[PDB]
Protein backbone atom coordinates (compact mmCIF):
# COMPACT_ATOMS: atom_id res chain seq x y z
CA UNK A 1 0.00 0.00 0.00
CA UNK A 2 2.16 3.11 -1.46
CA UNK A 3 -0.82 5.24 -3.28
CA UNK A 4 -3.85 5.84 -1.49
CA UNK A 5 -6.47 5.46 -5.03
CA UNK A 6 -9.92 5.04 -2.63
CA UNK A 7 -10.04 6.30 0.58
CA UNK A 8 -12.04 5.14 3.35
CA UNK A 9 -15.69 6.61 3.98
CA UNK A 10 -18.67 5.21 6.04
CA UNK A 11 -21.81 6.27 5.90
CA UNK A 12 -24.79 4.60 8.44
CA UNK A 13 -28.06 5.09 5.83
CA UNK A 14 -29.70 3.68 9.48
CA UNK A 15 -29.41 7.21 10.55
CA UNK A 16 -28.26 8.81 7.36
CA UNK A 17 -24.58 9.81 8.71
CA UNK A 18 -21.07 9.22 6.91
CA UNK A 19 -17.28 10.44 6.94
CA UNK A 20 -13.95 9.67 5.66
CA UNK A 21 -11.27 8.71 7.63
Amino acid sequence: GSKKPVPIIYCNRRTGKCQRF
